C-alpha cells in the first residue's frame, strides 16, 4: 500500500545517535532525543502530505507534495538549506535532500500494520519502526 495515513507510535529506533551525529546535532540534544518515544501523525491526501513528529521535548513538522521539489530550511534540526524531493518507488516513499550532506534523505513504507522509516545521512542509517495507534 501507498497509504501511510494515521497516527503512528514508535516501536523501535536503531542508530538514531549515528544519524544525528552525521547531521552534526549537538551532543546534549542527541543525548535527550535518543531516549524519547516519537509519535508520527501523517495526513495524506493524494499527493499532499502533512507530517507531524512529536516527542516530550522536540517537534518537527513538514508539508510536501509528492513529485514537487521544495526548498527546506531544517529549522530545529541541523539548520541547513536543502533541496528536497519526495517521490514513489513502487510503494516506498523516497525523499532526497540535496545539499551539503551526502546520502541525505529517507525512505518510508508500510509492511503489515507497521510503518518503517529509514533515515540516512552520509554513511549512517537509522531504522525506525512505528505501529498504528
Amino acid at each position: 500500500t501507498r497509504d501511510q495515513n494515521g497516527t503512528w507510535e514508535m516501536e523501535s529506533n536503531e542508530n538514531f545517535e549515528g544519524y544525528m551525529k552525521a547531521l552534526d546535532i549537538d551532543f546534549a540534544t542527541r543525548k535527550i532525543a535518543v531516549r524519547l518515544t516519537q509519535t508520527l501523525v501523517i495526513d495524506q491526501d493524494g499527493d499532499n502530505f502533512k507530517v507531524k513528529t512529536t516527542s516530550t521535548f522536540f517537534n518537527y513538522d513538514v508539508d510536501f507534495t509528492v513529485g514537487v521539489e521544495f526548498d527546506e530550511y531544517t529549522k530545529s534540526l541541523d539548520n541547513r538549506h536543502v533541496k528536497a524531493l519526495v517521490t514513489w518507488e513502487g510503494d516506498v516513499l523516497v525523499c532526497v535532500q540535496k545539499g551539503e550532506k551526502e546520502n541525505r534523505g529517507w525512505k518510508k513504507w508500510i509492511e503489515g500494520d507497521k510503518l518503517y522509516l529509514e533515515l540516512t545521512c552520509g554513511d549512517q542509517v537509522c531504522r525506525q519502526v512505528f505501529k498504528k495507534k
